[PDB]
C-alpha cells in the first residue's frame, strides 16, 4: 500500500529532506556523510516493519544516491551501511536499493515529498511514475485472469477493456513528464542521481521508470516464452528481483509460459468466431494499441535526451542501455499490432 508508506518517516528525516536539494546544490558532502553515519549509530533496524524498512529504503537510499552523484561510493565511505543494508533487505525482501516505486507511489505528496534537487523538471520524473505504477499493477491482474476466460466470453473484453484504460495511467504519466522535464536539464542534472552502487560486493543500478511493471504486462500479454535468447528477456531477468516480490512469481510464471495472445490467436482460429469473439480480440489490440501510445511519445523523449546536443556525461539510461533497446521494445510492440490487425483483417 503505497500511502501506508508514504506517510511513514522510520529515520525522522522529513526536516533533512527539506534541506538536501540545497545540500546537493552546495556539494555539502560532509554533511551527506555525517547523515547516513548517524542513522548506524541512531536506529536499530531489526526492529522494524515491512513498510517501515520499506520507507527507510526509500530515505536511506536517495541519500546515498546523492553521495554516489558526487563519484563516492557512499557504502565504502560508511562502512556500517552494509549490514544496516543487509537487515533492511532482509525485512523488504528487496534489494538494499531504492526503485521508482520507493521514489513515486511510495513517495509522499506534497510539503514532505523526497526530492533530488530544486528543479521542478524534477517532478516530471516523479509524477510520471507515481501516475503509471498504480494503473499497471491493476492492468496486470485483469491481463492475468484473460488466459482462463474464452474470447466469446464478453467478460474477456470487458477485463482487456479494463486493463488498456488502467494501462493509460502510465500514458498520462509519461506525458506529465514530457510536460514538466526538459530534456537538457535531465542530462545535466538529474541523471547522475540514478547511478550504481556497490552494495556487499554487488552493484545496484539506480532507479528508473523502466522498474514500473509494464515489462511485466509485456510477458503475460505477448512476449511469453516466445523469445528466449532475446536483449528483452535479459532485461526482464535483471528486473525480476527488484520487482515487490508480490509481482514475482506473476512474472517467473510469464516468462515461463505462452503469452494471451499466442493462446488467443491459437484459439481464435479453431473456435466458432462469433461477434463477441471478434469484439474479445478487438479488446486485445486496444491494449497492444495503449502501449504504443505510451512507446512512441517516450521513444521521443529519450532520444531529444540523448542528442548530442541535449546529452551531458552519459550516453545510456540507469539501467545501462542506449534507445536503442527502446526502439527494439517498441517494434516487438508494432509487430504484434500488425499480427492481431492480420487476424481480424477478413471481418
Ligand atoms: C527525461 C526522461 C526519460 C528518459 C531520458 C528516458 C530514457 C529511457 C532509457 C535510456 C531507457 C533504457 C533503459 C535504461 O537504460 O535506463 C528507458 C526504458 C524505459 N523507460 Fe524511460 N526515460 C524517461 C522517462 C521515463 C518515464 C517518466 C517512464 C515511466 C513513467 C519511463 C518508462 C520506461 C520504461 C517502461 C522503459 C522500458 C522500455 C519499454 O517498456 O519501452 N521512462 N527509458
Ligand atoms: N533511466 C533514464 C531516465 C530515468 C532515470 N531515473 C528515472 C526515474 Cl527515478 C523515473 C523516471 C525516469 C528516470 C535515463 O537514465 O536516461
Ligand atoms: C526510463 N526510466
Amino acid at each position: 500500500i503505497s500511502n501506508e508508506i508514504s506517510k511513514l518517516d522510520p529515520l525522522n528525516l522529513d526536516a533533512f529532506f527539506n534541506q538536501l536539494p540545497s545540500l546537493n546544490q552546495n556539494l555539502e558532502v560532509s554533511l551527506l556523510i555525517d547523515k547516513l553515519r548517524e542513522i548506524t549509530k541512531s536506529y536499530l533496524p531489526t526492529t522494524f516493519s515491512i513498510n517501515d524498512a520499506l520507507a527507510a529504503t526509500r530515505d536511506l537510499g536517495m541519500i546515498m544516491s546523492s553521495v554516489r552523484k558526487l563519484g563516492i561510493q557512499p557504502v565504502s565511505a560508511v562502512s556500517d551501511l552494509e549490514v544496516f543494508l543487509e537487515t533492511l533487505s532482509e525485512i523488504t525482501n528487496m534489494v538494499p536499493r531504492e526503485t521508482s516505486y520507493h521514489y513515486g507511489p511510495w513517495n509522499p505528496i506534497g510539503e514532505r515529498e523526497r526530492r533530488f534537487t530544486h528543479f521542478p523538471d524534477e517532478r516530471g520524473l516523479i509524477e510520471g511514475v507515481r501516475i503509471a505504477i498504480p494503473g499497471i499493477e491493476l492492468a496486470i491482474r485483469e491481463i492475468n485472469q484473460l488466459s482462463n476466460l474464452s474470447l466469446n466470453d464478453p467478460a474477456f473484453e470487458s477485463l482487456a477493456k479494463s486493463a488498456a484504460l488502467h494501462v493509460y495511467q502510465a500514458v498520462d504519466g509519461i506525458g506529465e513528464t514530457i510536460k514538466k522535464t526538459d530534456p537538457y536539464v535531465f542530462s545535466h542534472e538529474l541523471r547522475p542521481f540514478f547511478d550504481p552502487i556497490r552494495i556487499g560486493g554487488k552493484s545496484y543500478i539506480g532507479a528508473g521508470g523502466g522498474q514500473i511493471p509494464l515489462f511485466v504486462v509485456d510477458v503475460k500479454l505477448w512476449l511469453g516464452n516466445h523469445s528466449p535468447n532475446s536483449e528483452y528477456v535479459s532485461f526482464i531477468k535483471d528486473s525480476v528481483f527488484y520487482l515487490p516480490p508480490e509481482l514475482r512469481p506473476i512474472c517467473v510464471d510469464s516468462l515461463l509460459e505462452p503469452s494471451v495472445i499466442n493462446q488467443k490467436f491459437a484459439e481464435f482460429g479453431s473456435v466458432e468466431i462469433t461477434d463477441q469473439v471478434i469484439k474479445g480480440m478487438e479488446s486485445l489490440l486496444s491494449v497492444i494499441q495503449v502501449l504504443l501510445k505510451f512507446r512512441k511519445p517516450h521513444f521521443q523523449l529519450a532520444q531529444r535526451t540523448l542528442s548530442k546536443e541535449n546529452r551531458g556525461n552519459y550516453t545510456t539510461g540507469s539501467a545501462g542501455y542506449t534507445n536503442s533497446f527502446n526502439h527494439m521494445v517498441l517494434e516487438f510492440t508494432i509487430e504484434v499490432e500488425k499480427q492481431i490487425r492480420a487476424v481480424l483483417a477478413p471481418y
